[PDB]
């Protein structure tokens, strides 16, 4: 059994979905008419991954509330995030956001990794897609991607034509060299993409282009809303030898050090 984390199903409420795949569904609810929750619904692997965030729990992580593994289709229940995707959420203009808020943003992700780091978990596709906002523009990382068991497949989320290239270090894109380093690299170019406002990193080339242009030591540009020492720490994300790349321990002391500065 998963003991305490065994929820029963009739103490949650379903109220609005919020979005539907092939493979599954998540929707918006209340557990305990108190409690604001996502309720995914879906198989073996999706339990290997809930007993993975069984184990995991940091302030900025989106937390696991508990499991339904009794009746079909199965549910996951974690925390619920109500301003959304981060990507879609840095798209709107509306928000006109100053740069100290997007720094926030940075800190955020980053002490989240740094937890990861330390649990020696690699994340493998951190992104702007796979992060997540909260009513207070609090921003967690999905320990998954979101998409895994929603849209995709555990053969298709990150496999092939959903591989994500634009944010991944020469090592990886060559050689599948996976590490710590590689987590790193996607940081970086997930900076970049706050600064941007959710802009497509190398957003006038392809795939292919992008893994050319990245093994020729070709980096993105610094963002407009980035100050120099800012965009310091997410090019020191990008050098080509992994080693060379700095620690989420490092990082997250380099942006603490910009924030008081600017
Ligand atoms: C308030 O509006 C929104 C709220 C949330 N909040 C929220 N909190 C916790 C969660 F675990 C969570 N999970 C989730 C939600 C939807 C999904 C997926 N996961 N997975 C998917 O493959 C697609 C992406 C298909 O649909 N959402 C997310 C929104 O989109 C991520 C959103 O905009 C719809």
């Amino acid at each position: 059994g998963y003991g305490s984390w065994e929820i029963d199903p009739k103490d949650l409420t379903f109220l609005k979905e919020l979005g539907t795949g092939q493979f599954g569904v998540v929707k918006y609810g209340k557990w305990r008419g108190q409690y604001d929750v996502a309720i995914k619904m879906i198989e073996d692997e999706f339990i290997e991954e809930a007993k993975v965030m069984m184990n995991l729990s940091h302030e900025k992580l989106v937390q696991l509330y508990g499991v339904c593994t009794k009746q079909r289709p199965i549910f996951i229940i974690t925390e619920y995030m109500a301003n959304g995707c981060l990507l879609n959420y840095l798209r709107e203009m509306r928000h006109r956001f100053q740069t100290q808020q997007l720094l926030e943003m940075c800190k955020d992700v980053c002490e989240a990794m740094e937890y990861l780091e330390s649990k020696q978990f690699l994340h493998r596709d951190l992104a702007a897609r796979n992060c997540l906002v909260n009513d207070q523009g609090v921003v967690k990382v999905s320990d998954f991607g979101l998409s895994r068991y929603v849209l995709d497949d555990e053969y298709t989320s990150s496999v092939g034509s959903k591989f994500p290239v634009r944010w991944s270090p020469p090592e990886v894109l060559m050689y599948s060299k996976f590490s710590s380093k590689s987590d790193i690299w996607a940081f970086g170019v997930l900076m970049w993409e706050i600064y941007s406002l959710g802009k497509m990193p190398y957003e006038r080339f392809t795939n292919s282009e992008t893994a050319e242009h990245i093994a020729q030591g070709l980096r993105l540009y610094r963002p407009h809303l980035a100050s120099e020492k800012v965009y310091t720490i997410m090019y020191s994300c990008w050098h080509e030898k992994a080693d060379e790349r700095p620690t989420f321990k490092i990082l997250l002391s380099n942006i603490l050090d910009v924030m008081d500065e600017e």
